[PDB]
Formats: structure tokens, sequence, C-alpha cells
């Protein structure tokens, strides 16, 4: 629009008559440039308040943006007229708008030291705690610039919404939270002790304030100056449903203060048996000791909440069995977390058999190197008098027996019968593995309970190799 075009020089320049003459004949009141500039970012860029209203009269957008984000508010604060700002923001301008580097008015005006401007801007809201893409607040700039009015009046804003936001997420004052938080309030501040907005949120049990607090950046895994977040508060003082949000927004249920102790501890210490329950659902590890060497099932116990000692006992229980299924049936995943949670390494089963056992029986390289330098027996046995190396020899898992003697495993260990794994490699033709036993030190001599030798079970089974070796080892 030509005529436009005249009209935004005329409010650069500052004509009120000639505007109004335009204004009568219709070019349009937010015609704008190349950049984006309209006629009310220009008059008040400039500074003629008389031309501004009589724009706003006529329905200029107070809110344009030119191609970068700024609003007449943003020039008006800029340059330091305060009387287009107050009348900006009775048309209702973004107080907190910000251009495409997050520089707002009250940047603008700390700035530069337009105190007044400044103090208006708070009075409609604006927030102190609004940062650009170099990180600095309007006290930043303020500071910077050497506008020390300013700085302490704004220092003193941000240590008020500070203060005012911990009373009221202990307090329960959800609505005074959620306003708090638009002034700019750091939603991850600490107070003495290192409490966090959510820490007395959860301590106190309001899970309202909870909510507000998570889906605007709280920290969920923040820590008081001794290792204590909000899911041990929340645990402590029993609150399942702020315990639930807290685990959804990725709290960690194994979480350990200073003292080892972790909210399982808290919650079965505490007689909180739905908390106890979301807790194990959720991966708490029921082995894990205070500095006390207690577990959440000794305070259950000490605490006399019984119920809730059943329910660990039996989460034991089921760890040492899905640990046994798992080394079975070739489950590295299931086995290096249920040995996490808690569960024994050194289990047994009816027979005897160990997780190690049945890892060397069917063949699981990988579960067994897990399970010894988890502190696995390498010399288990079972009923039978079994070895893991036996188990081995037996099955012809190679390099299963080069691991378990790797680390120490018995290699003339005898079972009840007096079968050592020499002669079971010997009995089953497993050439390559009679080669390792010997190499290892293995007795050649061994006799078993019929007084049979490697050999001697080389000959009845038949593999001429074998024997030619052991005869040559003899």
């Amino acid at each position: 629009s030509d005529l436009g075009k005249k009209l935004l020089e005329a409010a650069r320049a500052g004509q009120d008559d000639e505007v109004r003459i335009l204004l009568a004949n219709g070019a349009d009141v937010n015609t704008a440039d190349e950049t984006g500039f309209t006629p009310l970012h220009l008059a008040a860029w400039e500074g003629h308040l008389g031309i501004v209203e009589v724009l706003l009269k006529n329905g200029a957008d107070v809110n344009a943006n030119d191609e970068r984000g700024h609003t007449p508010l943003h020039l008006a604060a800029y340059t330091g007229h305060l009387e287009i700002v107050e009348v900006l923001l009775k048309n209702g301008a973004g107080v907190n708008a910000t251009d495409v580097i997050g520089t707002a008015p009250l940047h603008l005006a700390a700035m530069w030291g337009h105190l007044e401007i400044v103090e208006v801007l708070l009075k409609n809201g604006a927030a102190v705690g609004a940062q650009d893409k170099f990180g600095k607040t309007p006290k930043d700039l303020a500071r910077d610039n050497g506008n020390q009015w300013i700085y302490e009046l704004l220092e003193k804003a941000e240590k008020d919404l500070r203060r005012k936001l911990l009373e009221a997420a202990r307090a329960g004052h959800r609505e005074e939270v959620e306003k708090l938080i638009k002034l700019g309030a750091d939603v991850n501040t600490a107070d003495e002790t290192g409490f966090t907005p959510l820490h007395l949120a959860a301590w106190e049990g309001h899970l309202g304030i909870v909510e507000v607090l998570l889906k605007n950046g709280a920290d969920v895994n923040a820590n008081d100056e001794r290792g204590h977040t909000p899911l041990h508060l929340a645990a402590y003082t029993g609150h399942l449903e702020i315990v639930e949000v807290l685990l959804k927004n990725g709290a960690g249920v194994n979480a350990t203060d200073v003292i080892g102790t972790a909210p399982l501890h808290l919650a079965a210490m505490w007689g909180h048996l739905e908390i106890v329950e979301v807790l194990l659902k959720n991966g708490a590890a029921v082995g894990a000791q205070d500095k006390f060497g207690k577990t959440p099932k000794d305070l259950a116990r000490d605490n006399g909440n019984q119920w809730i000692y059943e329910l660990l006992e039996k989460a034991e229980k089921d760890l040492r069995r899905k640990l046994l299924e798992a080394a079975r049936a070739g489950h590295r995943e299931e086995v290096e977390k249920l040995i996490k949670l808690g569960a024994d390494v050194n289990t047994a089963d009816e027979t005897g058999f160990t997780p190690l056992h049945l890892a060397a029986w069917e063949g699981h390289l990988g579960i067994v190197e897990v399970l010894l330098k988890n502190g696995a027996d390498v010399n288990a046995n079972d009923e039978r008098g079994h070895t893991p190396l036996h188990l081995a020899a037996y099955t012809g898992h190679l390099e299963i027996v080069e691991v378990l003697l790797k680390n120490g495993a018995g290699v003339n260990a005898t079972d009840v019968i007096g079968t050592a794994p020499l002669h079971l490699a010997a009995m089953w033709g497993h050439l390559e593995i009679v080669e390792v036993l010997l190499k290892n030190g293995a007795d050649v001599n061994a006799q078993d309970k019929f007084g049979k030798t490697p050999f001697d079970l080389a000959i009845d089974n038949g593999n001429e190799d074998i024997a030619e070796v052991l005869q040559k080892a003899a």
C-alpha cells in the first residue's frame, strides 16, 4: 500500500494531522515495511505519544511482530518512553513478549537504565527471571551496565520469588505457585538444607504442586545437602500418588542418601505397604543395605510391619528363583538386572544347582562370565558333588572350561562317586578339553569309585585319540 507507506513515514516523522488524514482515508493501519515494522512500531520508537494513542483507537495491533519478534513495547522500553509504555499495556501489550533472542522489554529497560519503566513492567507482571540466548536476566544486564538502583531492585525481586515460592510449595498454595512461576521464579531454587519446592511439595503431600513443578522442568532427582530426593520424602511421609507421579517422571527408584538409605528402606520402615509395592514394581532392589547393614526387610521386621516383611521375603525368594531360570534359559539381560535387584548369585535349587551350574550345563558362556565376576562360587557343589567344571566337561563346552579354570575352578575336584573332570572328558571324547585339563594340571592318575582311570574310561568308550594322549601323559 503506497498510502500505507506514507503513513509509516508520517508516523516516523510525527505528523499527527497527516496521520489523522490517512486514517480517515483508509490506508491500512497495520501496514508493514520490508522488515515487519508497523506504524505503531515507529510511533513508539520515536516517542510520539499522541500519535500512539490515536493509532490504538483505530485498532493497530498492539502486539505486532517484525521479522525478529520485536513488539511496540520492546521499542518503547528500549528508547525510554514511559508514557507510551503505560499506554501500550493499557491496550493489552504482551509484557513478557520476547524476540528471537529471548529479549523481553524488561531486558531492554533494565539494560538502558529506564528505572521508571522497570517499575511499571514489574507492576504489570514482568518475569524477572527471563533469560536470553546469552543467559542474561534483566538483573544481569542492569548490573553489567552499571544501573545499581535497578540491579538492587531486581536482585530484591528474585530474592522474594524464591522465598515466596518455597513457602507456597510447603503450604499447599497451588495457585500462588503457578503465579510465581510465571514471574520467573527459579523452579529449582533450594533452601538452606537443599530442599527444593519439589522436596517440600512431596514432604507435605501437595500432589497438585508436585504436578505443576514437574511440568515446568523441576529436577525430579534433585538432592538436598545429604542425598535425599523427593522420592525419599514421599516414601517417608507416605504419599502414594506423589510416589507414582515422581516415578512416572523419571525418579531414581534406587537413589540412596549418604547413609545408603533408599526409598524402599523408608516405606518398609514406616509401614507404607502400598508404596512398598510400587517401588518393587518399579525396580526397587531388595538387597540394598544401609550403613547399619539393615535391608528394607530387616527394617519392617525390626519395626513390626509383618505383612510388609512377608512381601519382601517373597520378593527375595522370587528373585533367586528367577535368577536360576534366567541362567538356564540364556537371558544375559535378565540375569544382569536380577543380580542388581539383590538376587543371591550363589543360590541353589533342590538339586543343589546354582546359576553357574545351570549356565555351564546349558553352555551359556556369556552368563557364566557375568556370574563369576559377581562372586559366584567356582567350586560350588550340588547333592551329587558336581562342580560347574564337571558339567562343562560332561557336555563339551570348551570355552566355558577355560573360563572356569581361569577363575580358579578345582581341576582335580571329585564328585560323590570320585569322578573328576578328566574322567568325563575322556569318557565323552572331548579331545580339546582333555588337552586343556591336563595343561591346567589335571590329575591323570585319578581313580574313581570303580578304580577306573580316565585312560580306562577312554578304553571302555573307545576313543583311541584321547587314549593315546593320556597314555603319553602318563
